DNA sequence: GTCGG
DNA sequence: GCTGATGCGCA
DNA sequence: CCGACGGCGCATCAGC
């Protein structure tokens, strides 16, 4: 693709920043800028002509003049021979175990799988799922796996009561031909801004999806979210698929299209979407788009009817799923 | 790391 | 138990 | 030129 070694080197240095130096804001910057150039559509010859997109300064813009005279970046180049970082950023890459816990787990001599495996005793349950599940957790589901998915759900879901509606969202949503994860949103008349007046909405799916064996394993569960881990079911002497991750949000009924908004993302688009309604005026999370007021306070929600009207109060054009990917 | 107050 | 902060995570 | 940068759910810990 078009830049390709560019937001490659910076979507690296962006990882680097956060699992390694913990410095979560570089992670940013980098991101966005690795994102505002993928967005560009020309090839980037020089440093001096990537600087003049926004989120693209003097520091990014001289590893761009490198790498485009180089074919490589030489602060990567230490990054990659330094062990220690490489341990703290892999083993980031186990569910449960962020830049902190790698780094203690590391300080504690901890740097391997097979290392993970003979301290079990040190994680904690989500970190064992995460463990357990390494290297299913690695792979892509084809888009196909994801339709067999989405039809195991909304069956189990139809049958605990017809009036929940649940919608697959995520980059399934945006389009994309294998995803990372199954991302749920799931509706219910009882469920509104107003109030509750039926318990357990959201329990009532994960255990029936539990029953028949769909959901096999969880990593946190409130009233409204849900984490875990879940299944196809195989043919006989077929290969079993991989176990996979998948999140359940229930989110008021009344909410529906702020909820749809955030859960189809991406997540870089959402937090451009949502800096620029500040840059408006408004703040929008996955409930509600508010005003700001003067003293910087929310106020209350505004009407919406579809996600088009979220995009029309910060005057965007509406952009389909599909052009909400990066 | 970038940009704006 | 709480509130507030941290860690890990979702898009 | 120093300090803000989307926004929040769940699990856990600190200091009440
Ligand atoms: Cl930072
Ligand atoms: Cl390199
Ligand atoms: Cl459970
Ligand atoms: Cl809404
Ligand atoms: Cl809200
Ligand atoms: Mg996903
Ligand atoms: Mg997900
Ligand atoms: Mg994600
Ligand atoms: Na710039
Ligand atoms: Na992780």
């Amino acid at each position: 693709t078009l830049n390709g070694g560019i937001t490659d080197m910076l979507t690296e240095l962006a990882n680097f920043e956060k699992n390694v130096s913990q410095a979560i804001h570089k992670y940013n910057a980098y991101r966005k800028a690795a994102s505002v150039i993928a967005k560009y559509p020309h090839k980037i010859k020089s440093g001096a002509e990537a600087k003049k997109l926004p989120g693209v300064g003097t520091k990014i813009a001289e590893k761009i003049d490198e790498f485009l005279a180089t074919g490589k970046l030489r602060k990567l180049e230490k990054i990659r021979q330094d062990d220690t970082s490489s341990s703290i950023n892999f083993l980031t890459r186990v569910s449960g175990i962020g830049p902190s816990a790698a780094r203690k787990f590391v300080d504690e001599g901890i740097k391997t799988l097979e290392d993970l495996r003979k301290n079990e005793d040190k994680l904690n349950h989500h970190q064992r799922i995460g463990l357990k599940y390494f290297g299913d957790f690695e792979k892509r589901i084809p888009r196909e796996e994801m339709l067999q998915m989405q039809d195991i759900v909304l069956n189990e879901v139809k049958k605990v009561d017809s009036e929940y509606i649940a919608t697959v969202c995520g980059s399934f949503r945006r389009g994309a031909e294998s995803s990372g994860d199954m991302d749920v949103l799931l509706t219910h008349p009882s469920f509104t801004s107003e109030s509750t007046k039926q318990p357990k909405l959201l329990h009532q799916v994960v255990e029936q999806l539990q029953k028949v064996h769909f959901i096999t394993d969880t990593l946190s569960k409130g009233e409204t979210k849900f984490m875990g881990v879940c299944q196809l079911p195989s043919k006989n002497d077929e290969k079993e698929y991989p176990h996979r991750r998948i999140d359940i949000r229930l989110i008021p009924k009344d909410q529906y299209y702020c909820g749809v908004l955030y859960f189809t993302g991406s997540d870089i688009f959402n937090k451009n979407m949502r800096a620029h309604a500040l840059e408006k005026g408004f703040t929008i999370n996955e409930y509600t788009i508010r005003p700001l007021g003067v003293t910087g306070v929310a106020g209350e929600p505004l009407p919406v009817d579809s996600e088009k009207d979220i995009f029309d109060y910060i005057q965007w054009k509406y952009r389909e799923p599909k052009d909400r990917s990066e």
